[PDB]
DNA sequence: TTCAAAAAGTCCCA
DNA sequence: ATGGGACTTTTTGA
């Protein structure tokens, strides 16, 4: 339950809040950090502090207190006054409150460490500097006794799919002083994700964000599957409203570069840019000038949304897939008929334009009456699991038969032409569908509404879905997952705004041809590669970039 | 009644 | 052992 953060990045928020400090004009600064843990950020505070009073400790001896302002008096300083550390573990509280002992009975000072929820701390007071890393705490992971309070007392930014760092986000806003500093590191997704829209509005409207540093796909928490962004943000009164963005540029690197972290965003390995504060909408589009100027152009010439003309929809949830998916050649299936089976892909399976041939089976066993007429099915198929269905909730509610699907959606939706695409890829990858595959959630669908049809087809559709043109629109807003994976959700893929002008023949007919080479059992791919070259042509000259 | 979001992902191997 | 790559379930709130 405790993550360690790499030094160098403890270093960078610690003097990114306190390298300015005025400490002759405040020498009592209030540092806190909510869930410090062992202290990787406040024994690192506690350094910064001290040299910063030994170096002006004759000035402050002038000026306040001459017997109060010496260097043998610091230690005890800092510890009464400056470091106040909050966290749930007791133990990781005794091993911090020894290891700023050790710094050093004669009086016995007291130290700021609280062992508590933080989210439930009455506070007494705000704080000037605030800093850490908060727990990143999901939907499925968190209590649902926990949850209920969130969603009451930190409904401005808890609801629905959030996330626990934001409530800390919340808190944090909060007990900061006006002209106060904030630096904390997070998980990124709360920079585009759709839960993450209430955080994006409080953290807009009551603080200035300073900087972000977006590590992308990066990994900065060693074995562990998150990607990482750090903010800082002040209550300082400003008329200026411009934020610093730094933008990792090759995931690949190791946070251990140069000795610091600021050398690495000053390199060749991030990118710099700014963002008006005042220009983000309900979306934080962080892009460099010329993004802006290619996502711009694309949003006004485009007169269709893919949510206009299309009716989206997820794919099947069994809840217990071992239950219902078997192999194609999996002899079991000689006991189902043939009227309960659907053909099953997996996002592997998506490609760009067409779909590979499906190697699993669904048993749609909701079409299954009653018990007592397929018992072979469900004794010795879908019964091998019948504790783990039984504990679904709409099993246990009621609402379903053990045997059922959890979330069967409706056949008739699978069973047409459609554009399938995986919900978690590297790159655009929109599908004509042929054969009536179902899936799981891990792959999407859509099909065209019949007022139209006679605008856009199929085939028109993926070719410009599959463009690199599209694809380098899309990840423009798209949330970053982890290194090379954008999610693919209709929160934003139905947000994809298309186009139809004089290129429309052509574009389809290119289309066409790669559809039919990639369908040929001689595929010919290399032609396909010039093909889709012509196609981005075209594209690009449509929408003039 | 029934939709769709959510990586402190998960798992394997060199 | 770790770091990196392939691939992706069902629980959950609304
Ligand atoms: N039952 C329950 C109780 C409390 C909460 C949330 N409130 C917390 N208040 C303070 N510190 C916390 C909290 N949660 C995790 N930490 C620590 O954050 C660090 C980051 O890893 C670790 O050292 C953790 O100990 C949620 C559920
Ligand atoms: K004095
Ligand atoms: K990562």
């Amino acid at each position: 339950g405790i993550y360690y953060t790499p030094k160098i990045i403890v270093d960078y928020i610690v003097k990114k809040t306190l390298k300015n400090h005025d400490i002759i004009k405040n020498p009592y600064p209030r540092i806190l950090d909510i869930s410090c843990g062992c202290g990787n950020f406040l024994l690192e505070v506690y350094d910064i502090l001290y040299d910063l009073f030994e170096e002006n400790i004759y000035e402050l001896k002038k000026k306040y207190d001459e017997n109060y302002w010496t260097v043998d008096n610091i230690h005890r300083h800092i510890l009464n006054y400056c470091i106040y550390g909050a966290d749930i573990d007791e133990k990781a509280i005794s091993i911090l409150k020894d290891s700023l002992t050790n710094k050093k009975d004669e009086s016995d000072i007291k130290i700021n460490l609280f062992c508590c929820d933080s989210l439930k701390k009455k506070w007494r007071y705000k704080f000037d500097y605030i800093v850490g890393n908060p727990p990143y705490i999901g939907h499925k992971k968190l209590e649902k006794k926990y949850k209920k309070f969130l969603l009451e007392k930190y409904s401005e930014v808890y609801k629905d799919k959030a996330d626990l760092y934001f409530c800390f986000y919340k808190k944090i806003i909060d007990i900061l002083k006006q002209g106060g500093i904030g630096s904390v590191i997070t998980p990124r997704y709360f920079l585009e994700s759709l839960s993450g829209k209430d955080l994006r509005e409080y953290i807009k409207s009551n603080v200035n964000v300073q900087e972000i540093v977006d590590f992308l796909g990066a990994n900065i928490f060693k074995n562990i599957g998150v990607s990482s962004c750090i903010l800082t943000f002040d209550k300082k009164k400003t008329k200026e409203t411009y934020i610093d963005v730094f933008k990792i540029k090759n995931e690949d690197i190791c946070i251990n570069k140069f000795e610091t972290l600021e050398e690495l965003l000053k390199s060749s390995k991030f990118e710099h840019f700014n963002i008006n504060q005042r220009l983000l909408s309900d979306e934080w589009i962080l892009v460099n000038k010329d993004d802006e100027t290619f996502y711009n152009k694309i949003q006004e010439k485009c007169k269709y949304s893919l949510e206009d003309i299309a009716i989206s929809f997820q794919g099947i949830i069994t809840g217990c897939d071992k239950a219902f998916i078997l192999s194609k050649d999996d002899v079991k299936l000689n006991l189902v008929d043939d009227k309960f089976l659907k053909c099953w892909i997996k996002s592997k399976n998506i490609n760009k334009y067409i779909v590979d041939k499906s190697e699993y089976r669904l048993i749609y066993s909701n079409d299954i009456d009653n018990e007592n007429t397929n018992k072979r099915i469900l004794d010795e198929i879908i019964g091998l699991y019948k504790t783990k269905l039984e504990n679904r909730r709409e099993c246990k509610s009621g609402i379903r038969k053990w045997y059922e699907l959890q979330w069967g959606r409706e056949k008739l939706f699978f069973e047409r032409k459609k554009i399938m695409y995986p919900y978690k890829s590297n790159e655009n990858r929109f599908a004509i569908d042929y054969d009536n595959n179902f899936s799981s959630a891990d792959v999407y669908s859509f099909f065209i509404k019949e007022e139209y049809l006679d605008k856009f087809s199929y085939e028109y559709l993926v070719g410009i879905l599959n463009s690199s043109v599209y694809d380098k629109y899309f990840k423009i807003t798209a949330k970053k997952m982890s290194k090379n994976i954008y999610d693919y959700y209709p929160n934003k893929v139905m947000k994809i705004r298309i186009f139809r002008d004089n290129n429309y023949e052509e574009i389809e007919n290119l289309s066409k041809q790669i559809i039919s080479i990639l369908l040929n059992k001689s595929i010919d791919k290399g032609k396909v590669e010039k093909l889709q070259i012509k196609m981005d042509n075209l594209i690009m000259d449509s929408l003039g970039i």
